[PDB]
């Protein structure tokens, strides 16, 4: 989680798409969805990012509908955004034990218990938190087994980016659970 504000310069693709859906939360605007192979994924926009400005206009108090509208009406060639990095999320670093375990249970991407004497216990992992990212990779809407799989095939060091479930549940309302599975960028960023 970078500790403040960065500028990103965005270029609509051939189809006039940027690959972003936005959600109004507590009078801010937040990234609900980033599409794979979009301008938004290429410049590195992430689920949970806050949009402060769009072309130097403040987003404070905008509806989801109005932010989508501004984005369409932009003059294509160059959209500037001011971004605050994943403000609702935190990152925890854990170490697998010799049995390949970090030490938690989860259900639908939500952590539901912390196992005694684990790395998750030692690092203060919390329940009622949704897994957003594993080792920088967005895992939102993947089945539980694919998350377990990504955890299996991680090295012994495991970074997990989590979000309070009440906030998570507020951001994803009105995005069908199959779009999450199907259309949220789950790839490792390109260099």
């Amino acid at each position: 989680i970078k500790q403040g504000i960065r500028e990103v310069i965005l270029c609509k693709d051939q189809d006039g798409k940027i690959g972003l859906r936005l959600k109004s939360i507590d009078n801010g605007i937040f990234v609900q969805l980033v599409q794979a192979n979009s301008p938004a994924s290429l410049v590195g926009l992430r689920f949970g990012d806050q949009v402060l400005q769009i072309n130097g206009e403040n987003c404070a108090g905008w509806s989801s509908d109005k932010a989508h509208k501004v984005l369409k009406q932009a003059f294509g060639e160059k959209i500037t955004m001011t971004i605050r990095d994943r403000p609702f999320e935190r990152t925890i670093t854990m170490h697998k034990d010799s049995t390949g375990h970090v030490g938690f249970i989860f259900k639908n991407g939500k952590i539901t218990s912390i196992v005694k004497d684990s790395s998750a216990a030692r690092n203060g992992l919390l329940t009622e938190h949704n897994i957003c990212e594993i080792n920088g990779q967005n895992v939102i809407g993947l089945k539980d087994s694919q998350i377990a799989d990504i955890l299996s095939t991680s090295g012994t060091v495991v970074t997990i980016t989590i979000m309070p479930a009440f906030i998570f549940e507020h951001i994803i309302k009105r995005m069908a659970p199959s779009i999450m599975k199907s259309l949220m960028d789950h790839t490792i960023p390109e260099v």
